[PDB]
């Protein structure tokens, strides 16, 4: 069910990163950012499986999740580089 999924995956990134940007320490930032990055692991390998182009409904989601996991990218990385840091 590829739209159910990524409808779920684009509010489930959006979520936790939303979440990570309002947390106070840098561990809880991280396992928000976390969760992002394992689900988007977990769902969009699926989706390859499965999905390769023709609906503008699975495409629209797809560009809207690609936005989520390019920002969610930077702000792990920044999370993780002050935890080494610090």
């Amino acid at each position: 069910a590829p739209v159910t999924e990524l409808t779920r995956l684009k509010e489930y990134m959006e979520d936790q990163i939303a979440k990570a940007k309002e947390s106070s320490s840098l561990t809880a930032q991280l396992k928000f950012l976390e969760n992002a990055h394992t689900e988007h692991f977990v769902k969009m390998g699926s989706l390859t499986t499965i999905y390769k182009g023709g609906s503008e409904v699975v495409d629209r989601l797809k560009i809207e999740i690609r936005s989520l996991y390019e920002e969610m990218l930077e702000l792990k990385d920044k999370c993780r580089d002050q935890i080494q840091q610090y």
